Order: structure tokens, then sequence, then C-alpha cells
């Protein structure tokens, strides 16, 4: 059987052919599968189907809503970047937000052969849903603006990844985003850090995490609310396991661009886009004290910064900026420089 049209009313035709076949022409969830193919979607798209035209609401969508929900959707969107956009946000968004993505995530747990075993223990849906959304923004929404665009959504692989889904049984494979391996490795690492349980842990606690080998001065600004997902206003002193994901996906490749923006936004006290000396300063003095106890003779800063400059090469004096940092290609050896010590548990 040869490939079915693409164009409008040959899709709609094939979509009530589809509806056809269900009891009242109105589709369940569990029809939404054969729905999705009628829509040439992936698989995996039959939850935001679903939900999109408003099955949440009333426990099934009549063909007359779905068409007329379609029928907008082609006359809107031109691409798969598009049409998920459009299905997922909420009325009066052009974009998608984090919690865009659970009904989503929450359809893939509940049916992917991959997950039936994290099925039956509903205990941690959230928090693999919660890692993966995390894990989405952090390669998504390049803006950091909390909004996933399709222009952001477009330049990335995550749909690529929701359409293997149905191809892929053992879920591990996909690493990019829904592998389970990596959710158990991440939230095993918060758990050795939350002793007290209450899914929050402060600055004594993110210290441990590698053996206080960044500055106490670093650890503050990742309270500080410079690069929190949470939009929280107060310095709370404590932050959740979704703040985590973010500063351990960061700290264990800091050359990532994302990675890069975490560091540099932590580094940049006035949030004005750009690391004065000062700034500089500010981290590299604690960096001398801590070479200090460890007998190591530190170099004095402007010595310092005689080699970060030569390293960074910025385009402009008395400055680095962001873009600096991407250019140069060692901004890994930049940050460490300035907040890491990876041997100072060795300290006398
Ligand atoms: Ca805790
Ligand atoms: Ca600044």
């Amino acid at each position: 059987r040869p490939q079915d049209s693409v164009n409008v009313d040959a899709v709609i035709s094939k979509i009530e052919s589809t509806f056809a076949r269900f009891p009242h022409e109105r589709a369940t969830m569990d029809d939404m599968g054969l729905v999705a193919k009628a829509c040439g979607c992936p698989l995996y798209w039959k939850g935001p189907l679903f939900y999109g035209a408003g099955g949440e609401r009333t426990g099934s969508v009549s063909v007359h809503k779905f068409v007329a929900m379609w029928r907008k959707i082609l006359q809107n969107c031109h691409d798969d970047a598009a049409k998920f956009v459009h299905l997922l946000m909420s009325p009066g968004c052009n974009y998608l937000v984090q919690e865009d993505f659970v009904p989503f995530l929450q359809d893939v747990v509940n049916t992917h052969p991959g997950l039936s075993f994290l099925k039956e223990a509903s205990e941690f849906h959230s928090r693999y849903i919660t890692t993966v959304i995390q894990r989405i923004f952090y390669a998504v929404n390049r803006s950091w603006s909390g909004r996933i665009t399709c222009a952001e959504l477009r330049r990335s692989s995550f749909l690529q990844n929701v359409a293997l889904l149905e191809e892929e049984a053992d879920i591990n494979q996909l690493t990019e985003f829904f592998s389970y391996e990596h959710f158990y490795v991440i939230y095993c690492k918060f758990w050795e850090l939350d002793t007290d349980h209450d899914l929050l842990i402060d600055a004594d606690d993110l210290a441990r995490h590698n053996d206080h080998a960044l500055s106490t001065k670093m650890i503050d600004r990742i309270f500080s609310g410079a690069v929190t997902r949470g939009r929280k206003v107060q310095k709370e002193g404590k932050i959740s396991y979704a703040d985590f994901v973010w500063f351990l996906i960061s700290e264990e490749d800091k050359k990532t661009p994302t990675s890069i923006e975490y560091w540099f936004r932590c580094m940049d006290l006035d949030g004005d886009g750009a690391l004065s000396m000062f700034e500089l300063e500010y981290f590299y003095e604690e960096q001398c004290r801590r070479l200090d106890s460890m007998a190591i003779e530190a170099l004095p800063f402007q010595d310092c910064l005689c080699q970060m400059l030569d390293l960074v090469k910025p385009r402009t004096e008395g400055k680095i900026t962001l873009q600096d940092l991407k250019r140069c290609k060692l901004a890994n050896v930049f940050f460490d420089t300035f907040f890491n010590i990876e041997k100072y548990l060795d300290h006398e």
C-alpha cells in the first residue's frame, strides 16, 4: 500500500473514516493511536491530540470536534514543530511552558513498553516526568525564557525522539530526553544529598556533591536566583530537585552552550550581560584562599588575568561576554580557573 495523500481534504477524509469505526463516532484515549495514524502523526502524539481536543474534559472526543481542530492546525502550522506547539500550548500563548508537557509525558509513562515497571510505581512518576522536562528545556529552550517556541523546538532533536519512542521498546536507548537510566542516576545523586528527605537541599548539602570542589561564593550563586527556573523572588536558601537537575547537568559538562550560560549567569553578579573585572576578582579572591589552604601559592589576579585574556581573547577590553566564552571553545578552563578546585579534598 502506497503512502497517504498529505493535502487537507484527503487527511480530513481519512480522519472521518477512522472515527466512523468508533461507537457514536467518539474517540476514547484507547482509540487515539489510530487517530494519530490517520493524522500522519507519530504514535506518541496520541496524548497531545486527545488533550488538544479537550478529551480530558468529557472523556471522549467527537469526530466533529476533532476534525474542526485539525483543520485549524493544518491552516496554522506548516511543520511538526508548529503542530506540536499548537497542540500543547495554553490558549493565549504561542509557546510551551514546563507544565504543558505533563499530560504528554504521563501518557508516555502509562503506555510505553519501556516504562511498564515504572507505571505500576506511581510514587516516582512525577519525579521521572520532572526530570525529562528539565532535560527538554535544558536542550531546547536556548533563550532561558522558560517558553519554548516553534523555532526553538524546530532546531532541536526533541520531535525526532518522540517519533522514535514507537520504534524503541527499550526506552534507555533514547539517551537525550526519555532515558529512565539517566533519570535514575540523576535522582540517586539528589537522594544522597537530601539526607532528611524533605526534597529540598541547602548550601551545605550542595557543597558535599563534588566534595567541595566548587567555591562557597559559587555555591551561594546557585541559591541566588541567577539560574533558578522556578521564578522565585526571595532567597530561600534551599533548592528543589528540579533545580538540582540543572546544576548537575551543568556541573558535569561545562562545555555545552546551556552550561556555559548557566555558569556565566552565576558569575554575572549584576546581571548586565558582561563579566566585569570586579566580578572576576570577586570569585578569584576565594580561589586564592582555597589554593593557599592546599599549600599552593596562587597567581596574583593580574597574572591570572593575562592567561585568561589570552585563553578567551575577548572582543572588548575590560569585560568578558557570554559570546567571548562560547567562541574561545575553552570556557570550562575559564570557569575551573575561577571557582573549581578538583582535588580540594586533599587539602591540609
Ligand atoms: Ca533536605
Ligand atoms: Ca556583570
